[PDB]
């Protein structure tokens, strides 16, 4: 059965790091794409990153291109390493997969002809130093 299991959210200080994971099960077509989009408080959805299963090509939204890195573990997991985190990165992050489109990277961050899992909260705040 097709599943997208997520994990790795939390509260971190600005300049910090967090890693999100998404384990994709049951995908047998070579042409899927997997990645993330996010929903920041009071903002419209925004695409974050995408990896195409064919060729392993990686795509990033301009807002995260030099700070975030996506990687894969062939068990069926993709990782989003977030570094130099900024308060504006605070959002609910959703793992998504589509039919090789990376649709959520178009303006508006809307998945089309795809699938998405449950959100994971990532908060970047000075409040994190108070644990």
């Amino acid at each position: 059965e097709v599943q997208l299991q997520a994990s790795g959210g939390g509260l971190v200080q600005p300049g910090g790091s967090l890693r999100l994971s998404c384990t994709a099960s049951g995908f047998t077509d070579d042409y899927y794409a997997i990645g993330w989009f996010r929903q920041a408080p009071g903002k419209e959805r925004e695409g974050v990153s995408c990896i195409t299963n064919f060729d392993g090509g990686t795509y990033y939204a301009d807002s995260v291109k030099s700070r975030f890195t996506m990687s894969r573990d062939n068990k069926n997991t993709v990782y989003l390493q977030m570094n130099s985190l900024k308060p504006e990165d605070t959002a609910v992050y959703y793992c998504a997969a589509d039919k090789g489109l990376c649709s959520w990277l178009r303006a508006g961050g809307k998945v089309t002809f795809g699938s998405w899992g449950q959100g994971t909260q990532v908060t970047v705040s000075s409040a994190a130093a108070l644990e």
